[PDB]
């Protein structure tokens, strides 16, 4: 569209989200992503638009979700049998909240 700029840095270990898209959707869509992170990890909170292809996974620890990446630019992520994207982002403070709050 016209949003989005360029330019490559380091790494940084801040909260857990990580970034899929290019994932299409079907029979235990939902699955089919956090299984991209699933054994690589804990699952804190996920988050799938009913919009586009566009969904965000945050992990207990930004340990994990930094794994899942590392997994994408060595080996190709394919879901439901076609290839994806997967990145770090580090969005949406509390994707979720407990019931603590009267």
């Amino acid at each position: 569209g016209s949003s989005g700029s360029s330019g490559q840095k380091g790494r940084v270990e801040t909260r857990r989200v990580v970034h899929i898209m290019d994932f299409q959707r079907g029979k235990n869509l939902r699955y089919q992503l956090l299984q991209l992170v699933e054994p690589f990890g804990v699952i804190s909170n996920h988050l799938i638009l009913n919009k586009i292809n566009e969904a965000f996974i945050e992990m207990a620890t930004t340990e994990d979700a930094q794994a899942a990446v590392d997994y994408y630019t060595t080996t190709p992520a394919l879901v439901f049998g076609k290839p994806v994207r997967v990145h770090l982002s580090q969005k949406y403070k509390r994707i979720k909240s407990g019931p603590s709050s009267g």
